[PDB]
């Protein structure tokens, strides 16, 4: 038995990164339901699988302390240099908060109020594959349900990487094994309903029609607008699971997902109703007309203003 390390446990496994917890709040970032994969297994320390290695993640008020379970008896050593690379590019480092939080501040006062007590929420930038499954398995969901879906998904599917403590590690599917014969069968029986035939028919598309995963990296370079549509043509991928993945996954930060949840808050926070729309309530023509109205006011990284308020929109 492997064991969930803690920073006490093994301090001489840990690395670390430069990180001012104003840049990020993993307590913010990895729960939210962006990804769902991340679990606190024990207090302020965050382990889940990236790209087919589990980590440990933890912080301070200025550093980022991570340690790495590669899985098969190789010799337990800290993070490398090209892993510690993966990391920072998962969340984006590059990308000053401190900065869009001002320059959102200086044309939303609603905004200003709100994000003092959420700062540190940024976007990882996700595994388009993984993205894209798990958003599928959203519709009609609680974070609960999915994060559940998820885990027995790449249970059932997936490489076996490690076990700790009683938690036993899978990384995700690739597309041939989720676009078996037998795939959606299994599904079903793991919980996932109707979003099962989804699952299995979006892997049997990307292969066949699009031409493997490949597809998924070039909607990533692809303009935002070009991308979205694609991703549309997938079964159980409508603008909503469309923009999350713009948004989470293809470098599209102006991707504003738009649902009953942000109706809300744009009406009763900012006032708005739809006006080049007739019908008084959600329409597909409206939610994009809603997403336009975030993009014109917060500007070019609008999905990770909305993101901040999302972030307090699950803590009361
Ligand atoms: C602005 O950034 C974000 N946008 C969307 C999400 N996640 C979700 N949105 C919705 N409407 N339903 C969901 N079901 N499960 C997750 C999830 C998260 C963020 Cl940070
Ligand atoms: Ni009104």
């Amino acid at each position: 038995h492997m064991r969930h390390r803690t920073l006490s446990s093994s301090p001489a496994l840990w690395a670390s990164i430069p990180c001012p917890r104003s840049e990020l709040r993993l307590d913010l970032v990895l729960a939210s339901g962006q990804s769902f994969r991340w679990k606190e297994q024990s207090p302020a320390h965050w382990s889940g699988v990236l790209a087919d290695q589990v980590w440990t993640l933890t912080q301070t008020e200025d550093q980022l302390y991570c340690t790495v379970y590669r899985g098969d008896d190789s010799q337990v050593s800290r993070p490398t240099l090209e892993e510690l690379e993966t990391l920072h590019k998962y969340f984006q480092l590059d990308v000053s908060l401190a900065q869009l939080y001002s320059h959102w501040a200086s044309v939303d006062s609603h905004f200003q109020r709100v994000a003092q007590k959420f700062q540190g929420v940024r976007l990882l930038r996700q595994d388009p594959t993984e993205c894209l499954f798990s958003f599928i398995c959203s519709s009609n969901n609680n974070i609960a349900r999915i994060t559940g879906m998820v885990e027995r998904l790449c249970q059932a599917f997936g490489p076996r990487l490690i076990q700790l403590d009683d938690v036993t590690y899978h990384g995700f599917p690739n597309l041939h094994a989720l676009a078996g014969p037998e795939a959606e069968t299994h599904l079903r029986k793991l919980g996932l309903g109707y979003r099962a035939r989804y699952v299995r028919a979006s892997a049997k598309a990307i292969l066949e029609e699009q031409g493997g995963p490949a597809w998924l990296q070039q909607l990533r370079v692809a303009p935002y607008e070009e991308a979205h549509k694609a991703l549309c043509t997938l079964p159980g991928v409508g603008a909503k699971v469309a923009d999350c993945i713009c948004l989470m996954a293809l470098d599209k930060p102006q991707a504003v997902p738009v649902d009953v949840h942000v109706w809300q808050i744009a009406h009763r926070d900012y006032g708005w109703h739809p006006k080049t729309s007739q019908a008084k309530g959600p329409s597909p023509l409206a939610n994009k007309e809603l997403g336009n109205f975030f993009r014109n006011l917060w500007g070019p990284y609008a999905g990770w203003a909305q993101a901040v308020l999302f972030s307090a929109d699950l803590r009361q």
